[PDB]
């Protein structure tokens, strides 16, 4: 019988995101009570507020990025923005979001979330994810450029966003990696990749 | 037509959910002691934050190993295991007797002891005592979680999710976990029995050890 392996490598990338902004939460109440501490009360109370908005941001992303059923639904691309604009707040690049408002479907809204994401942590000294969506041709078609210092796809993404296994990297970049291609194949469409020097494309259509 | 990631959205929905309930509680905290007009109520908003702060940290914790945790070989301290599930009963109606004697623990042991300490919590609805027994005898670990208390019940896709059968009538979250501890349990050449009385239930494991 075949193990949970996948939805436990998606469980322990989910939980390691999760676990910065919830410790800092406790460590700043720490030093709230801390009497040797109270020098520092603005500080730990900013620590608490910045990590509750972090954590929040994370978890409502995921809630569309990963916990989206395959049922169908339509979603507003100012609100996926709203989503993107969450996680990329508390990282060193910036988003710059050029999708015109409309509705999207439910592969095309998953497929944008996760895109944006591995655009981001594929600048790993800052720059720019530029993300793109247009309805034509009876599909949506989405396109992330990310430019920056070192901007890089690693091999463990590389592998994941072919649906090939894990091999040499971490579990938590291959693991949504993994995902985005297998939801973007059940859906009937494709992923496409671009690497140049300081760029790094990921770019996906699904049926529309 | 290609297979989606299903199960494992359904896994992250029912994390999302769980975490979402102490993490919104931390923000309302915040918004009061912000809030002008709210001011006769700093200490009880405090006293939130850090009680939600409390709930998010353990149930952290206790996901870590539960769900996030591999198949490689890796062992756990029996103790460690009773600190992570103590901490999702902390926060819940139904109290836990964890009877495992101090000793080291194999990987599908660990996942499987936690995940059905938490089934058990959820099979009682208004309060009792979950019972966690497991020994080490004859190339086995098995476990057996006695759920005993008023109207104690395991729930239609909780049974469907232990035989490994997919989600007909009930909720996905209740389901996804008990479908992961099958296939964990199964993957490891174990089984999985249930018991169901009048006020109890029981659920137990064996893995191989
Ligand atoms: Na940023
Ligand atoms: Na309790």
């Amino acid at each position: 019988v075949q193990g949970p392996d996948f939805a436990a490598m998606l469980a322990a990338r989910l939980c390691h995101d999760f676990i910065s902004p919830a410790s800092a939460i406790v460590s700043g109440l720490d030093l709230l009570e801390d009497p040797s501490a109270q020098d520092m009360r603005d500080d730990a109370m900013n620590l608490i507020a910045s990590s509750a908005r972090k954590l929040a941001d994370l978890l409502q992303f995921t809630r569309v990025a990963f916990g989206a059923s395959a049922s169908a639904e339509n979603f507003d691309s100012r609100e996926l923005e709203k989503l993107a604009q969450g996680v990329f707040a508390h990282v060193r690049p910036t988003l710059d979001w050029q999708i015109e408002p409309q509705a999207m479907n439910k592969p095309s809204s998953r497929a944008v979330l996760n895109i944006a994401q591995i655009a981001a942590s594929a600048l790993p000294a800052g720059g720019v994810a530029t993300v793109k969506g247009v309805a034509a041709d009876g599909r949506f078609s989405i396109i992330a450029d990310a430019k920056g210092p070192r901007a890089r796809l690693r091999p463990e993404v590389l592998a994941g966003l072919k649906g090939e296994p894990l091999a040499e990297g971490l579990g938590g970049p291959w693991v949504q990696a993994a995902y985005l291609n297998a939801l973007v194949r059940a859906a009937g469409g494709q992923i496409a990749v671009e690497i140049g020097e300081d760029r790094a494309s990921i770019a996906a259509w699904v049926p529309a």
